[PDB]
């Protein structure tokens, strides 16, 4: 069941923004969104694609473990944090595209396509460059499809090893305190209109899990912090976090 709560739109209007937040109450098997239509609109995943990409690279042995160092190729890029060595944890933390492009090249088109089909991921279309299709290719996924994929990951039900799923969930760790744990991944799609920002993941509580997927229009990088801030405003309104 899906329920529409337009009162969350105030959190977007407050910041002259437009977007969608989708929540799923795992215990109750109930979903909530401010915009049912946009919740099912499929967009490029951009760096949220680092979740499946990590899973595939680990299961195929392209990445050995979360400590393997992927050395910087020496090309100075516009993101300072990318011009350094990384492991899986830091590469997800800083959304280090060039590390994941190398992964994708080693995975290859055929294994990439097969895995995404096995994951039931979005429209399963990797058309484009094997090392950029999640940024400017044919793959599309909606906020509700992100949640359905993440639920499989949470439960170790994806068709990769349990170990691979455990490592990626570790790498998704974003915030933890005495009240909740957030495992999540941001995205920023700039190469093809509409430019949007993503945040997808879940909130672990003592006795429930709330999955979330949000996206919002992002004409400039100035608003990127609104991805987390708006989501948290919704979570606070629903009393999921303090
Ligand atoms: C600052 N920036 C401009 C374009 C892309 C980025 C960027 C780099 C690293 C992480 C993130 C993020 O969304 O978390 C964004
Ligand atoms: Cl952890």
């Amino acid at each position: 069941e899906w329920q529409e709560n337009k009162s969350w739109n105030a959190h977007f209007t407050e910041h002259k923004s437009q977007g969608v937040v989708v929540l799923w109450n795992e215990n109750k098997q109930q979903g909530f969104t401010n915009n049912l239509k946009r919740a099912n609109q499929a967009f490029l995943p951009a760096s949220t694609f680092k979740i499946p990409n990590s899973l595939i690279a680990l299961d195929l042995g392209v990445v050995k473990d979360e400590h393997q160092v992927f050395k910087w190729d020496g090309q100075t890029r516009d993101i300072a944090t990318w011009n350094r060595d990384h492991n899986l944890i830091t590469a997800m933390k800083y959304s280090v595209v060039p590390v994941y492009q190398e992964f994708a090249r080693q995975i290859g088109e055929a294994r990439m396509s097969k895995m995404l089909h096995a994951f039931d991921y979005g429209n399963e279309d990797i058309s484009g460059n094997v090392d950029s299709f999640w940024l400017d290719g044919g793959i599309r996924i909606s906020a509700t499809e992100q949640i359905s994929f993440l639920r499989k990951l949470y439960h170790n039900k994806l068709h990769v090893s349990e170990r691979s799923q455990r490592i990626v969930k570790q790498a998704m760790l974003t915030e933890a305190n005495g009240d909740y744990i957030i495992r999540a991944k941001t995205g920023y799609s700039t190469r093809i209109e509409p430019k949007i920002g993503w945040w997808v993941g879940w909130v672990e509580l003592d006795d429930n899990v709330w999955f979330f997927a949000m996206n919002m229009d992002m004409p400039t990088s100035d608003g990127l912090g609104l991805r987390q801030a708006i989501t948290k405003e919704v979570l606070k309104q629903e009393k999921i976090i303090p």
